[PDB]
């Protein structure tokens, strides 16, 4: 009826675990959160300086805590059970990470861990850097498939299929951002992934989507696999592809991470490398006043189109008193650089804005990256633990019309201090070529990717950490959905109570992806909050998976 929690009589004995741990080669872990050094119990492992060096880049993606094995990066659903910034006295707890964490090597120990688990009735969850923002990565009392090491990079020179043919890179599960672009930058390439170093590019970053600052160029990251290598439920290992179990390569495309199948690889298109003209490009009110500035980011957005339609991007910061936003041109020399933004600089011009402008050329995309986001290789990006988004149609900004409704959502958001500013990523992903996939619609008509995201405060109570929780599922996500119809929720940048998930994350590919996941796993072992076919478990008070 449910699955097994620690307490529990059917619970597995500690022989049963260990049975388990030989199969594994040694591979499995008992969960001791990376924190327990700022508690005493029941750890018994206190140790201020080192609870100390944890402090300062909490709040970070930072590559320490991703290398922990049952750590998420989630302030939220730490929920503060073994957390730096409590008293020492309160006993270091699981709470709703795993029990246990197997080390993932290879096909084998997911086959295993997936036999133990269905023996045991043990809830599998899938981790792979943590970063989800759903939570979809923890589960109190769970078997964590931790695929975070699984690193193999190999560069196929000259991949030969009838709809790709060029260079690709075959990636480990659990290759990062930083990883996957180091590896590309050496072969004289680009990769798409995300402007987050530290993100799982074959994680639930391609699985759901995937949006880069290289997307008007190539595509979201889905459009960009070629090959899924997996292991299903019943603990089949299998390659999807456009011309192999191709209803999974479909689902596996866009469909959400962590409820199709295991992932050990991906093998996705390599791109050209070379130039890579980029901008910062800023604006504010100092001069114009407030009124002036929303106008000015309303014909920013206006002029976005013919900018994304050859190829470029801007991602940017929208805050209630100034715009700051970085941009990427592919392939685009100074004088190619001055052309582009021209349009843009004329506009503020005529608006009395005196914009800060730098642009400048890079040799190659790794380094334009870097430049903008970095620093190498890590990067320094904050995790909120209340993000929330929006894919905003091109027609909506298009039509001065709608575009001052988008205008209007942006300054009610700007007044909100914990979700401002917020950044936007903008692109055009319609009409190039790549395979059939299960990318949302929206992603083809949208221009704009914006998440408004809400900070965690340590000094806040836990209730009011709760309310700005709820405050971002049924106030501040409603809002944005209103204010643009025919946009669509990023499954990968959502608040976890949000109510609308199933028609805003899937749409109307929600019935052929539930049916992918009735084939591929019928009997719902692997479950995310979101997640296509999650309607089959409930989650009581407690925390615990129960079969709806
Ligand atoms: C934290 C963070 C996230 C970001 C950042 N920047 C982004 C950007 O510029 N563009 C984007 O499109 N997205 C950005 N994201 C969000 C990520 O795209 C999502 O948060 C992804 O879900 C991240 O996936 P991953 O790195 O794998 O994190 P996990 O929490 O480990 O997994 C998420 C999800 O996917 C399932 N899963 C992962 N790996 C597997 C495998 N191998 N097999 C099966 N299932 C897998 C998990 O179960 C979970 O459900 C910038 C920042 C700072
Ligand atoms: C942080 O930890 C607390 C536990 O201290 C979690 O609170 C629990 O949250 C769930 C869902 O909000 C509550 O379940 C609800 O129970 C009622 C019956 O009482 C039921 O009718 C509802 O449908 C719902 O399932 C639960 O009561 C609540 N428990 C307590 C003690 O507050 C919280 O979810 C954790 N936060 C995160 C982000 O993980
Ligand atoms: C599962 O098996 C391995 C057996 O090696 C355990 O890993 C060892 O853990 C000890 C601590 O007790 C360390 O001192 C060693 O470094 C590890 N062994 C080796 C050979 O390197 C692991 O702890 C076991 N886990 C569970 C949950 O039973
Ligand atoms: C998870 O498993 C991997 C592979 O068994 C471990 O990686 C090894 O770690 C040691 C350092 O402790 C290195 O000297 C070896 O070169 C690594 N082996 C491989 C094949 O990469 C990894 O340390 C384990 N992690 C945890 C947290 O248990
Ligand atoms: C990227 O690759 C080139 C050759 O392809 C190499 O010379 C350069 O050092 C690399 N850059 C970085 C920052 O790793
Ligand atoms: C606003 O823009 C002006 C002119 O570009 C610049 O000098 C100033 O530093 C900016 N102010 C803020 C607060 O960003
Ligand atoms: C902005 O705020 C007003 C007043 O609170 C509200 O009525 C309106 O719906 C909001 N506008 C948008 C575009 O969401």
């Amino acid at each position: 009826s449910c699955r097994v929690l620690p307490g529990d009589a059917a619970w597995p004995s500690s022989r049963d675990w260990a049975k388990l741990n030989k199969t594994l080669n040694g591979h499995l872990i008992a969960t001791v959160p990376q924190a327990s050094v700022c508690h005493k119990s029941p750890f018994g492992q206190y140790d201020a300086q080192a609870c100390e060096e944890l402090k300062s880049s909490w709040d970070i993606s930072t590559i320490t805590h991703v290398n922990a094995p049952g750590d998420v990066l989630s302030q939220n659903f730490q929920n503060y059970s073994c957390v730096p910034f409590t008293d020492p006295s309160q006993p270091c707890q699981l709470g709703n990470y795993p029990s246990y964490v197997v080390n993932v090597t290879g096909a084998a120990d997911v086959q295993a861990a997936l036999k133990f688990a269905q023996k045991h009735n043990v809830r599998i969850v899938i981790k792979n850097t943590g970063h989800d923002y759903l939570g979809k990565s923890t589960g109190k009392g769970a078997l964590s498939l931790w695929m975070h090491n699984l690193k193999s990079t190999k560069f196929i020179k000259n991949y030969k299929a009838p709809y790709y043919k060029g260079p690709a890179a075959k990636l480990g599960a659990g290759v990062e951002g930083f990883e996957a672009y180091a590896m590309a930058n050496s072969t004289g390439h680009r990769i798409v992934g995300g402007t987050c170093p530290t993100v799982g590019i074959v994680g639930g970053y391609t699985q759901g989507g995937g949006h880069s600052i290289l997307s008007s160029s190539y595509g979201v990251a889905a459009d960009n696999v070629l090959e899924w290598e997996v292991v299903t439920a019943d603990g089949r290992h299998l390659v999807a592809t456009p011309t192999r179990n191709s209803d999974l390569y479909w689902a596996l495309s866009g469909g959400g991470g962590g409820t199709f199948a295991v992932v050990l690889s991906m093998t996705a298109r390599l791109h050209r490398d070379g130039i890579v003209g980029g901008t910062l490009l800023g604006f504010n009110d100092s001069a114009v006043g407030n009124e002036v500035y929303w106008e000015a980011v309303a014909a920013f957005h206006a002029l976005l189109p013919d900018f994304l339609d050859g190829g470029n991007s801007f991602t940017y910061s929208v805050g209630n008193n100034s715009l700051t936003a970085y941009g990427t041109m592919p392939g685009a020399d100074r004088d190619a650089v001055d052309r582009l933004l021209r349009p843009f600089l004329d506009d503020l011009a005529s608006r009395g804005i005196t914009p800060v402008v730098q642009p400048r050329v890079s040799t190659n995309y790794y380094d334009h990256f870097f430049t903008y986001l970095g620093p190498a290789p890590y990067g320094n990006a904050a995790y909120f633990p209340f993000t929330n988004s929006r894919i905003i149609p091109r027609s909506l900004v298009t039509d001065p019309k709608s575009n001052a409704v988008v205008t209007d959502l942006f300054r009610n958001i700007s007044q909100v201090p914990a979700f401002s500013p917020f950044y936007c990523d903008s692109f055009s992903v319609a009409d190039k070529p790549h395979p059939a996939n299960s990318l949302h619609p929206a992603w083809r008509t949208g221009m704009l990717l914006c998440a408004p995201a809400g900070s965690w405060d340590w000094d806040a109570s836990p209730e009011e950490m709760a309310a700005r929780d709820r405050y971002a599922a049924e106030t501040l996500q409603p809002m944005m959905d209103a204010a643009t119809p025919g946009g669509s929720v990023y499954l990968n940048e959502a608040n976890h109570l949000y109510a609308n998930w199933k028609e805003s994350f899937y749409g109307d590919n929600y019935a052929r992806l539930l049916r992918v996941k009735k084939k591929y796993d019928p009997d719902s072992v692997f479950y995310v909050k979101t997640g296509v076919g999650s309607e089959v478990w409930d989650v009581d008070a407690t925390g615990r998976l129960c079969r709806a």
